[PDB]
């Protein structure tokens, strides 16, 4: 159900053209995916693109095997790259996500 509400040929069009250092971003794979006309209705639908834990928050710990999810088999991200993903969002409480700010990241 990883790309259920969206297609799997829209997020490799990111995976694969933003594959330079600190380019892949999730406020930018956002309009090529197709997540650009998301409405925070379909954000948590897919429970796949904030965090693969929804415990709470979201750490760094949870963002580096980020793109091993769509990807064929990723690696690791670098410290930018993952450092831009619930630390890019904004600062609520400790610049960590909360199904809040993923979204407000996304729907702008």
């Amino acid at each position: 159900s990883l790309t259920d509400i969206l297609s799997p040929s829209d997020i490799a069009a990111a995976l694969r053209d933003c594959q330079a250092p600190d380019s892949f971003s999730p406020k930018k794979f956002f309009q090529i995916s197709g997540m650009s006309k998301k409405s925070s209705s379909q954000l948590k639908e897919i429970f796949r693109i904030l965090d693969n834990d929804q415990s709470g928050f979201i750490e760094e710990d949870e963002l580096k095997y980020f793109l091993q999810r769509f990807e064929s088999g990723a690696r690791v991200l670098t410290a930018s790259e993952t450092k831009t993903f619930l630390a890019a969002a904004d600062h609520d409480g400790d610049g960590k996500i909360g199904a809040e700010e993923f979204q407000e990241m996304v729907q702008s």
